[PDB]
Parts: C-alpha cells; structure tokens; sequence
C-alpha cells in the first residue's frame, strides 16, 4: 500500500491494430467524429488516462481552404493518435489571404504558437492530405529527426530518393531548435524539404524512418532532389525561427483541433 504515480506508457502501445483501410469516398461529419472520440478535449487535445506518455506532441498542419481534406485527416488520425497513447494536440495553421502558399513558414508558426499553449517536446509536421495506412507508424519523435511518410501511394510506395523529407516528419524540440527551424522564404519555389534535410545534416543529424511496410501512406487527391546545399549552409542560421515574423488574426478552438489563422506576409 502507498500513494504512487501513474506508470509511464509502454514503449509500444498494446492497442495498435496495424493495417487500416483508408478511403476518401464517403462524407465526414465532425460532430459525429467528436462523439466517437469523446476523450479528445477542446482544441483537439488528448492524453492517456492510465499512463503518462513521454511523447508530448504538437501536430502541425499547414493549411488553406481544404476543409474536406481536413475532415478526412481528423476522422482517420484521432483514433490512431489515441491508440498510440500520445499526449497530443492538433494545430491547423491557416494562411490568411490569397498570396502564394508557404508551407515551411506556416510550420514554423505552428511550432512557436503550439509552445504558447503547452510544453510540447515533439513536433509532427504533416500535410493535411496524407493519411497513414498502418498504426505501427509512430507519430512522435526519435533519437534522430523522423521521416514518417516513407512509402507514399502517389510515389508507388517508394521513397523518391534517400534524402527525401517531405510529407510528414517529426522533430523533437531540441532537433528543431538546433537547425533554427525551417526556412521562411520558400514561397512555392519547391525544395523547402530538401533545405530542411540539408540543415539536419549540417548539424550532424541523420534521418530515422519506420520500416517501410508500416510506413505506407495514402494521399487525398516522382519528386527530385532540388539542390541548395551551399545556400542552406549560408542562410540557415539567419533565416528560420529567429527571423520568423507573422501576425495572428484568429485563434479558434474547435472540439477536434485548434485553428490559428495567420498573416505570414508576401514574397520579399
């Protein structure tokens, strides 16, 4: 007998089911999704009741006018994240306006704003249109920067090239800070993920990946390696989290996610 703390959650969750059937041909009603996921709290926050997870994860989704894709993302990922026993929150970073979309800058915004809410220590950066096909593909951080979407159906279930880091990735707070976050000036130029990969390598990090069999993803309807090595080395410490500027225009907590609408400026 005696007062005692809740145990850490196990290394691997015993709740995982493995393969999942992913389809995008039926309607989704978020009110029904919330009712089927009653343990997910306002703003799309969840943590296990019976154990403490070492994975305090902010899932950051760059976004603009793709509500149907987001509804599928929520419908599929909330059950998966709870089965993975993560202490997580969902952040949809909505780019205000009509100017060119800037994926990497919105991801940086997500890192900085999610930290205002809670002491997250792991960050998953996910396009809104990528859904995992196996729940053994952990949505959390590892000893090295994690590439999650490693075998995408749109690329024939094969990695485009070994240095490809697009789609869905995860970086611990330490990993993200040491590369000064992501570049802010990729205004649809292409290759922002290759720049991120170059930053990680320059800092001595490598890429961790799940086994490809469980790393498969479906895309809701072959890239090549843009080169920028010298450029990334030149600019990574002066363009990134330290130089990030934006204005928060709206913050909405919905039952299944927090949506932060931001004005990130225009190409300079």
């Amino acid at each position: 007998r005696g007062s005692a703390s809740l145990p850490a959650c196990p290394e691997e969750s015993p709740l995982l089911v493995g393969p999942m059937l992913i389809e995008f041909n039926m309607p989704v009603d978020l009110e029904l999704v919330a009712k089927q996921n009653p343990n997910v709290k306002m703003g799309g926050r969840y943590a296990p009741r019976d154990c403490v997870s070492p994975h305090k994860v902010a899932i950051i989704i760059p976004f603009r006018n793709r509500q149907e894709h987001l509804k599928y993302w929520l419908y599929y990922l909330h059950p998966v994240l709870q089965r993975q026993q993560l202490d997580y929150g969902i952040y949809v970073i909505n780019q205000a306006g009509d100017t060119i979309f800037n994926r990497a800058k919105l991801l940086n915004v997500g890192f900085q704003e999610a930290l205002k809410d809670y002491d997250y220590t792991c960050f998953v950066f996910s396009d809104v249109d990528l859904i995992p096909m196996n729940d053994h593909n952990a949505y959390r951080c590892f000893s090295q920067p994690r590439h999650i979407s490693v075998a995408m159906d749109k690329f024939g279930f094969s990695l485009p090239y070994v240095q490809y880091f697009g789609g869905v990735s995860a970086l611990s707070k330490q990993q993200f800070l040491t590369i000064n976050g992501f570049p802010n000036n990729y205004w649809g130029w292409g290759g922002e993920d290759d720049d991120i990969f170059n930053r990680l390598v320059f800092r001595g990090m490598s890429i961790s990946r799940p086994n490809a069999v469980v790393g498969t993803t479906r895309h809701i309807r072959n890239p090549q390696r843009f080169d920028r090595i010298a450029h990334t080395k030149e600019t990574m410490l002066s363009d990134g989290l330290n130089s990030l500027t934006y204005q928060v225009l709206d913050v909405q907590r919905y039952p299944l996610y927090t949506q932060i609408t931001v004005d990130i400026g225009t190409p300079s």
